[PDB]
């Protein structure tokens, strides 16, 4: 409980000589305590970029574009998608600079966020989310989102299973108002989101360590949803003001995420918030060994049945042979302590 003892959203400066190794860097932040906040911002070396221009990329075909209507009041909101016709990014940012979408006029971020609060269900934008995709010029071999090299590769390299967006990268082309509802990782998972260009993201983040209190009120105020799915907040619908967290105890953190800056998602941690404007992000999931036990107690969505699920056993029988029988019995009764690190972070 002595790292990061506020739980606030840290913010890191790799070198370059630091920025090379991904795990391992990941490992120091987590030895620095930035895991407890559930969300924490790294900002890469001046000198490095993921691809030289930006200007080629106009003919990219977004398939499936969604319109995000949104019901609700009193801070409590749920999220209707609405599939559009597929449209290329030149046709998506001319919407999305138009008057009719494009960001209002303000002076500080609390200003563009209570903005945000106070029109969500109103004028419904459109997200380009989740296309599959990279931007990454396939030379760049430092947080290269494709390649990220960390053991949910097993994943794939021993079982030979590609899930979308998951151990593959999606691109989110964003507007002003675009949300991206309270959710944590399918099977509890890291994410790493990397805004290529545009305005901001601004992101709400809840300590894992409190990740229940988040999941009782929303079960709460969402009984019809609870009762349907255990997990329906895997179901990214549910959106959840500030003011109502604050109102009812429930910690979290602000920060917003720039151009050219990464932001890691920690296993277990809460995440929901919206874009400034036309932008472009690039989202994949990622693993440590501290996530195998997370991964192991994700409680899932029962609904649906296509929903994303990764069987643990490989994970399990490589890493904890030790307890893989008494798993295997459902016998394991592990406890997780969200303030713990990953052990490969001992070294430092
Ligand atoms: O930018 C978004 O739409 C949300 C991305 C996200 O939830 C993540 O990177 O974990
Ligand atoms: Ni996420
Ligand atoms: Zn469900």
């Amino acid at each position: 409980e002595t790292l990061n003892p506020s739980a606030r959203i840290m913010t890191f400066y790799p070198t370059m000589e630091e920025f090379r190794n991904f795990s391992r860097y990941i490992a120091y932040i987590e030895s620095q305590g930035a895991h407890r906040a559930g969300l924490a911002k790294v900002v890469p070396p001046k000198e490095w970029k993921p691809r030289a221009s930006y200007d080629d990329i106009d003919d990219l075909v977004i398939p499936a574009p969604i319109q995000q209507l949104v019901t609700g009041q009193s801070g409590l909101f749920t999220q209707y998608n609405i599939q559009k016709k597929a449209m290329t990014v030149r046709e998506f940012r001319k919407i999305a600079n138009s008057d009719k979408y494009c960001t209002p006029r303000y002076s500080e971020f609390e200003e563009l966020e209570r903005k945000y609060w106070k029109n969500l269900t109103f004028n419904p934008p459109i997200y380009g989310a989740d296309v599959n995709g990279t931007l990454y010029e396939k030379h760049v071999d430092e947080w290269n989102i494709g390649r990220l090299r960390t053991i949910l590769d097993l994943v794939e390299k021993e079982s030979g299973i590609t899930i979308e967006g998951v151990n593959t990268p999606y691109l989110y082309f964003g507007m002003w108002k675009t949300s991206f509802a309270w959710h944590t990782e399918d099977m509890d998972l890291y994410s790493i989101n990397y805004l290529h260009f545009g305005e901001p993201k601004s992101w709400y983040s809840v300590p894992p360590e409190h990740g229940k209190r988040l999941e009782r009120l929303a079960k709460g105020f969402f009984p019809g949803s609870a009762q349907s799915c255990e997990a329906f907040l895997r179901h990214k619908m549910t959106l959840i003001s500030p003011l109502m967290l604050k109102k009812y105890g429930i910690p979290f953190d602000k920060v917003t995420q720039e151009a050219g800056e990464f932001m890691i998602t920690f296993p277990y941690g809460y995440h929901a918030g919206f874009n400034h404007g036309f932008n472009c992000a690039e989202s994949t999931n990622f693993a440590t060994r501290r996530w195998i036990e997370y991964g192991k107690q994700a409680v899932l969505c029962s609904c649906r049945k296509d929903m994303v699920k990764i069987s643990m056993d490989v994970f399990v029988r490589k890493f904890q042979p030790e307890r893989y029988k008494l798993w295997k019995a459902g016998k394991d009764n592990t406890v997780i302590d969200h303030t713990l690190p990953t052990p490969e972070a001992a070294e430092f």
